[PDB]
C-alpha cells in the first residue's frame, strides 16, 4: 500500500499536482514500458511514411489516416472504462474490508475466557491463534505474497501458528477441498470445552464468543468468493478490446500528415503526438487502475499489505488476551471528577479551533415572532 | 466459472493483453457467431452495390448510405449500456452472495450439539443434511445444472440428501408452492428437540442455532426471488433495441462508396469494415456482458460451479459436524509462548516486504514545534 | 411479474434477440399507443408540408426544421434517463426486498411455541396469522390488485385473516391513522403470554421472536414509507420534461425536406422517419421502464404478484407451524453415514461437470524454487 | 411530502404526461421565476440589439453571438449535474430513513413491561414518552417545522411530551452540547428500574429493549449528522457555477441574430428561444430536484412532513403500549383451522390474477431425456 | 465543517445563487490562486503573441494554437471527474460515519452498570474514559488537528484522557503496532470484573455491554483503515492528468487569433478567456471536490470537527453515565393519560401543516363497484 494520506492532510497549492510527482505506486512506473511502445510504433509509421513509401503509397497512407481519425471516438470508451473501473475499485475496497482481524474476537477472548493459571493463557492464546491460523489458511491461499511467505503447510506448523499434533489432524481430514475453515471449527469445539469446564462463566459468554468466531470465519469465506469469482473475465476483455481498438485508431488516425497537401485539419507537423500521448496516458493509466485493483493481494507497492497485517493481528492478538489479561490499573478518579463539565485543553497550536460557534442544530438561530409561536 | 485471478496478480508489461488470448469464457466465444453474422450481411450489402445495383441504383443506395451514417450515436447506446449492464453485474454478485454455506451452521452445530455417542452423531449430521437439502431443493428450483444433476426428488433422495421416510413427509405436505423450505422447519423442529433432550445445553446456544438457521434459509429464499424477479423485461428489450438499431444504422451506413463519386468522408474503399468490425464487438459483448450473467446458474464456462459447490458443502460440514466433533489436539504451549513479542518468520522469497516502515498513522511524521505544543 | 429467467439461462446465438419476441410485459404492449401518436403527428406535419403549404410556407417550414433539428439533443436526455432511471430500478428492488414474509418467524415459532394439543396449535396459527393480518393490512394500503381483493376491512374479516372479535378491537382503537401495526402488538402481546404460560419455554426463545416480530414489521413499515415518499415529483416532471422536449424538437427537425432546395444532409426523401422512430421507442420505452417500475404493486403484467404471495405466504405459514410442528421422521443414518468423504452422483448430463480442476485458491500453481522458500 | 403514487399505480397512455400538469411539488411552482428572469435578461438583450445598437454595435454583437454559442456546453454540465444531483437524492431517501419511528421500541414494550395497574401503565407510557420526547428534542434542531412549532422548550413541556420535573433536570444538566440523547438516558435507567422491581420479568428482555433503544437513538444520531454535515459547499458551489456559466453562454449565444447577415444557422428569426427555454427548465429543474432535497425538513410541499410523523408516532405508540396492552381477543379456531390447505377468496374484480400459473422456479419446464438423467 | 442547511431550508428565489456568495469553505477561497496562475500563464503567451513573435512566428503560433484547440476534450475529462469525485465523496461520508460516538454505550452502561457509590461511579466513568481514550489514540493517529492537540501521550494523560498507572501499563505493553485498541481491551477487562463483583446485574447485560464496546472499536478500526488505504494513488494521478492535460490544451488552443487573419472561429479578440476561465473554475473546483475531502481529517474548514467531536463526546459520555445515573423524575401521569387519543397542539406559525388529509396509503380513494367487490 502507498499511503499518502499525509500529503493530502491540508489544502495546498495545486492541490494534487504535488502527487504527480510520486514514483511508487504511481501511474509512470506502471505504464512507461507501454508509452514507449506506443511511441516506438507511432514512430515507426511515422519514419515509414516520411522516409520509406513512394508519393502514391503517401497519398494512400494521407487517406488511411484520414479515414482512421474518425474512428477514434473516445467518448463510449470513456463510458465503459468509467463503468467498469469503478466497479472494480468498489470490489477492490470491499475485498479490503474482508480481511479477517482478530480485535473484536481478542476483546471478546479478554473479556470472557478466564483464568490467570497456565491452562487459562493456554484456552486465549489458543483460542487467538486458531483464529490467526485460519486466516494464515486462506490468506496463503488467495495472496501470492503470503503464499511465498508460507509455500507449505510445514511453513505454517514452523512459523507457530498450527502446532504438530494439529497438523497432523488437520492432514489426517479426509477433504478434497480449501481446509482454511477447520481451525474455526477448532475454535468452537474449545470454546464449548472452556464453557464445559467453566473457564466461560455463561452461556451468553460462549454465544457472543461464536458470533465473532462466525464473523470472522465469515470475513474469510469472502476473501474466499473474491478470490474465485473474478471479475467476469468476458467485462474485462470487452473493455481491453475497446482501449486497445482506440489506441489503433489513435496510432493511424493521429498521424502528421505532410501540410504541402493541404488536408483540412494537418496544416502542423509537430513530429512528436503530444496530445495523444497525454491521452494515451490517461486512458492507458485509467485501465491502469483495474489492472492494479483487480487482485490486491499481490507483492506490488499498492497491494494490501498481507503480510504486515499477519504480523501485527498474531502480535496484538497475543497480546491482549494473553498479557494485558485482568491486568487494570486501580480504578482511580479521573481529572474530571470533580468537574461538572469536562474539556480538556488545547495545545496553542490549535486553540485556534475554539471560539467556533458549538454547533447545535440548524434550526437554532431562526428567530420567531411572539404572536406566531402561540400555540393554538 | 473462469478463475483469472492468477493472471492479474501482480503487474505485467501488457496489463490485460494477456487476456485477451482466452478463449473458454471469452468474448470471442460468445460472440463469433454474430460477428460472422454482421459481416455476412453486410459484405452482402456490399456485394449487391458493387456488383448487382444499376447506376441509378447505386446513386440511390450511396444517398441511403450518407443518410444512415448520421443515426449510428454511439453515445446515447453507450449511456444504456453502461447503466443497464452495471445494473444486471451488480445483480448477479449480490446473486452470488445468497448461495447457501454451511459453514457457519457448521461452526455453531459443532459447537452446541453434544454427544460422542450415535446419537449426537445422528443429530448433528441430520442438522447439517437438512441445511443441505433445503440448499439443494433451492438450487435445483433456480439452477440448470443442479436440476439437471435432479431431475426429480428420487434423485435427491437416492443421493443422500434425503431420507425416504423424509420423502414420505415431504409429499404429503399439501402445498402447490415450493417446498425448498420445508427442511428449514426440519431443523427447527429437531433443533428444539435437541435442546429439549439436553444435547444443546443451553438456551443462548439454540438461540444461536435458530439465528444461523435464518440466515441459510434467508439465503435461500433470496436466491428463489432472483429466480422469480427478473431485471425488468422492458428494460431488457430497450437495451437490445438501441444496440440493434445501432448495428443496423452501421450495417447501411458504414458501407464504403464509390470514391469516384467524391462523397465526403468517402475516399477510401477498404472491402472490410475493420473499425466497424471492432465496434461491434466492443458494443455487442458488452451487452453479452449482461447475456452472460443475467442468469448465472446455468452449464455455461462462467456460471456458478452450483454442483461443486453442493458437493463441497455437503462434504465439509459432514466433516466439521462429525469426524471433527470434540476431537482437539491437546492444549499446549506453542511457540511464542514465552516470547513478550511475536513475528513468524519470512522467506527468502518474502523478507523485501520487511523494512518497509510499519504504518502508524498518517500524523506521525508532523514535527510539530516545542511552543505550539504547550496546552493552553 | 414476468419470469424471463428460463429464456436467459443458458448462452443462445443472438442473445437477448428472442427476447424482442415476446409481448407479456413488453415494450410493444407499453408503447405501441404513443408510437402511433408520434407516427400521426410526424405524418400530419409532414401531409401538411407535401400537400397543403404554398411555397412560401414551404421554405419557412424548411427554415424551421433546419433550426428544430440543432436542437435534438439526444446526449444530456441521456444522461437524465441514466442517472433517474437507475434510481428508479434500485428503488423498486428495494421495495420488492421489503415484502414481508413469514418464513423466518414460521421458523422460529415451530421451534419455539410448543404443544401438540389445541391451545399450542392455537397459539401458532394465531401468532402467524397476526402475521400475515398485518401483511394484508399494508399491502390492501399500498397495491391496487391487493386492495381490489380487500376493499373492505370485513373483506378481510371473511377472508379468515381477521376474526370477528379481532375486528370489534381493532374498530374500537382510536386511531385516524393506518392501523396495519396493530397485529404485531397483538403478536408480540400473545408472545408474553405464551411465555408466562410456558409454552414459550425460555427467554431467549421470546427474545428470538419478538426480533423476528420487529424483522417483519419494519419490513411492513418500509412498504408503507416507500408508498408515501414517492421518487421526488420535480424530478419526474424534470425528465419527462426533457424526453418531452427531445421528441418535440424530433418531430419537427426529423421532417423530410424537398431534396431539389438543396439543403444539406436533406437529399434522401424516406417518407417515413424510421430512425427517428427507432429512437423513439428506444428513449420513450428508457422513460418506461421507470413508469412501469415506479409502483410496482399494481395489477401490469410485470408488476408483483401480491397477491399470490399472500397466499402462499399464509399457506405455507399455516402448514410450517401446525402441520409440521413436532412431525420429524426418525432420526436414521445417512446414505454417507460410513463414508469418510462424501459426493452424491452425478446424471450423465451433468458427469462434464466433474474433471474441470477443484478450485483451491489463486496461489496453488506457483512453483516457487527451493533456496527462496527457506526461512530467514 | 407530494404523494403521487396513486396516479403512476397502472400503465395509463402518455405514462407521466398526465404527472406534466401537477402544482404542488411541481417544477412550475419552483421555477417560474428563474424562468421569467432568465426571459427577461434574454428579450433584453434582443430588444438592445433590434432597436438600440448602431449597425457596428450590432456586427460586434453578432460577432459575440457567435463566439459564446460555442461555450454553450451541455454535455459536462450533464455529467455534473446527473452525479450531483444523485448524490443529493440518495443523501435525501438517507435521512428520512433516518427518523427515529417508534413502532418497534412500542412492540418490544408492550410485550415486555407487565402490568395492568397504574404504575405498569406510568412504566409503559413514561418509556414510550422519552422515545418520544428524543425524537422531538432532535427534529426540533433539524427541521424548521418541527422547530417552528417548538421554539422553545416550554413548548414541548406544555405540549407534554417532557413534565415539569422532567424540564428542571433537563435544564439543570450543565452541557453546552445538544441535550436531544438525555431521554434515552432518562429510557435506559427507568428499563434497568423496571427490571429491578420485576416490571421487567427477564434479562433477555431487558436486553431487547436496550438494543431497540440504541436503533432508535442511532436514528436521531444520524439526524443529527445529516443536519451537521452539508452536502460538501465546495461541491455545491461547483455544480452551480457550472449551470450559471451554460446559462450566461446560452442568454447571449442563442439571440437570434438578424437572417440579412447570412450568418451560418442563423436564418430564421423567431423572437422567443423556445428551445433554450425548455432546456433552461430542463436543467435549471434538474438542479431543483437537488435543491429541493438538499434539506427536506422544511415548510415546503415535497419536505418531509415532520409534524405529521411526531402526532402520528406519539398517538401509536401511547395506544400500543396502554390501550392494547394484554387485551388480546380470546384465541379461537380460525377459519382454515380444519382446511389442509388455505386460500382466502377473491373478489369478481381480482379473480383473474389467479389462473397465471404458480411460479415454482425457472428449470421446472426444462423436460431432460430419460437416458441423461440416470446416475452415473 | 461549513454548515449551510439553514441557508437552503426552505425554497428560495435563485436556489443555490445565494450560497455563490460564501467565502468560508468556498471554491473561492480553493481556487484563486490556481485561477490567477492559469490567468497569468494564458496572458503571458498572449502577451507574447501579441507584442514579441515575429510575422511567421505569429502564424507559426496560430497553427499551434488551431491544432491545440482539436485537444480540448471536456468530454472524457468530465467522465472521469464525475466517477472519481463521487467515489471520493462517498468514501468521505463513510469515513465520517466511522467515527467513534459513545451515546450507544453511555446508554448501555448508563443502564447496566450499578451503584450509586463511589466504587460504581468509578467503573462508569472508567469504562466511558476508556472508550474515549481509544477514540483519542487512533484520532490522533489519523486527524492533523487532533494530533496537533495531542503531540505525545504526555499531552493525553495531562488532559485526563489516560490516567498516569495507565501510561506506564500503556508503555509497557511491547508492541510496535499502534495501540489505540488497548483501552477496548481495558474496557473488556474491566466489564468483567464489574460483572464478577456483580455491579453488572446479569450475563445478557455484560453481552450487551461487550457488543456495544466491538461496534464502539469496529469504528476505530475503520477509522485507521480508512487513513491507512487511501484511495488508489494511481487513480489520483490518472484524474489529475487528464485535467492538466484538458488545462494545458486550453491554455494554448484558447489563445485569441489575430482576425485579420480571417481563420475560422476566430473573428473576435476579446483579450480575456471569460468562457475559458469560467471552464477552469468549473473543472479545477470539480476536482478541488475530491482534493478538500480525500483526507477530511486536518484543520481545513470543511474538514471534520474531530476535536470538538472529542469534546462533546467526553462530556457528553460522563453527564451521562455519572450526572443522571439513576436520578430520574418521579413517575407521573402525563398529559395525555386521560385522552383516549393524543396530539400536542401546533402554534399559530404551524397551524397550516394541518388540514392537509392524512395519508392512509395510496389505495384508499380507488372506490370500486359494488358487484366488483363481491369475493367469488
Ligand atoms: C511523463 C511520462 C513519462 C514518465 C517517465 C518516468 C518518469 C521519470 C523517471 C524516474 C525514474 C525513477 C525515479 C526514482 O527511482 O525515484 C524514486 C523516488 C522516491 O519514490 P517516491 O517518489 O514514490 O517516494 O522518487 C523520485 O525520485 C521522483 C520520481 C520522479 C517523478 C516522475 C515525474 C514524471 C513527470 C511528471 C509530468
Ligand atoms: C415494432 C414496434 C411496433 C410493434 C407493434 C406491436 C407488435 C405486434 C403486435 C402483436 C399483437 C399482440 C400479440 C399477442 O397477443 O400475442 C401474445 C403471444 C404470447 O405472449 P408472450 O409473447 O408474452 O408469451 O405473443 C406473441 O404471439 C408474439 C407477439 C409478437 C411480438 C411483437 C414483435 C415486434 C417486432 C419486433 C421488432
Ligand atoms: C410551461 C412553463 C411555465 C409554467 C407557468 C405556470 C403554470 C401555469 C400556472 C398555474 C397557476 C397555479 C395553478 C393552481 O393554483 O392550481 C392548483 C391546482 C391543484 O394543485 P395540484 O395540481 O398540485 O393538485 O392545479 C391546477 O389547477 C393545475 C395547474 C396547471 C399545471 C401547469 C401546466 C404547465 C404547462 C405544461 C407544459
Ligand atoms: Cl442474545
Amino acid at each position: 500500500t502507498v499511503t499518502y494520506t499525509a500529503r493530502v492532510a491540508n489544502a495546498r497549492f495545486g492541490g494534487f499536482s504535488q502527487l504527480l510527482l510520486l514514483w511508487r505506486g504511481s501511474i509512470y512506473k506502471l505504464l512507461w514500458r507501454e508509452l514507449l511502445c506506443f511511441l516506438g510504433f507511432y514512430m515507426a509509421l511515422s519514419a515509414a511514411y516520411r522516409f520509406v513509401l513512394t508519393e502514391g503509397q503517401k497519398r494512400y497512407f494521407e487517406k488511411l489516416v484520414i479515414y482512421c481519425d474518425q474512428y477514434a471516438s473516445l467518448i463510449p470508451v470513456s463510458f465503459v472504462l468509467g463503468f467498469y473501473v469503478t466497479l472494480v475499485v468498489n470490489r477492490w475496497w470491499s475485498q479490503y474490508l474482508c480481511m479477517p482481524l482478530p480485535d473484536a474476537l481478542m476483546c471478546v477472548v479478554a473479556g470472557t475466557v478466564h483464568g490467570r493459571d497456565d491452562r487459562g493463557r493456554l484456552y486465549r492464546r489458543t483460542l487467538m491463534r486458531y483464529a490467526g491460523l485460519s486466516a494464515v489458511l486462506i490468506l496463503r491461499s488467495v495472496s501470492t505474497a503470503v503464499f511465498k511467505r508460507f509455500p507449505t503447510i510445514d511453513h505454517v506448523v514452523e512459523a507457530g501458528f498450527m502446532t504438530r499434533e494439529e497438523r497432523k489432524k488437520f492432514e489426517n481430514l479426509n477433504s478434497s477441498y480449501n481446509k482454511y475453515w477447520v481451525p474455526c471449527v477448532w475454535f468452537s469445539n474449545l470454546a464449548a470445552q472452556a464453557r464445559r469446564e467453566g473457564r466461560i462463566r455463561d452461556n451468553s459468554a460462549l454465544k457472543l464468543l461464536l458470533e465473532e468466531l462466525n464473523v470472522f470465519r465469515g470475513k474469510c469465506g469472502m476473501l474466499f468468493h473474491y478470490d474465485w469469482i473474478s471479475v467476469p473475465l468476458v467485462y474485462t476483455q470487452v473493455v481491453t478490446i475497446a482501449l486497445y481498438s482506440y489506441f489503433l485508431a489513435c496510432l493511424i488516425g493521429r498521424q502528421f500528415l505532410d501540410p504541402a497537401q493541404g488536408y483540412k485539419d494537418h496544416d502542423l507537423d509537430l513530429c512528436v503526438p503530444i496530445f495523444t500521448l497525454l491521452q494515451f496516458f490517461f486512458y492507458a493509466g485509467w485501465l491502469k487502475v483495474a489492472e492494479q485493483l483487480i487482485n490486491p493481494f499481490g507483492e506490488d507497492d499498492d497491494d494490501f499489505e498481507t503480510n504486515f497485517l499477519i504480523d501485527r493481528n498474531f502480535q496484538v492478538s497475543m497480546l491482549a488476551v494473553d498479557e494485558m489479561y485482568d491486568d487494570l490499573a486501580v480504578l482511580e478518579k479521573d481529572l474530571y471528577w470533580d468537574a461538572a463539565e469536562a474539556r480538556a485543553p488545547y495545545t496553542a497550536a490549535t486553540v485556534f479551533q475554539l471560539r467556533q460557534p458549538s454547533f447545535q442544530g440548524s434550526t437554532f438561530d431562526i428567530t420567531l415572532a411572539k404572536e406566531d409561536m402561540q400555540f393554538q
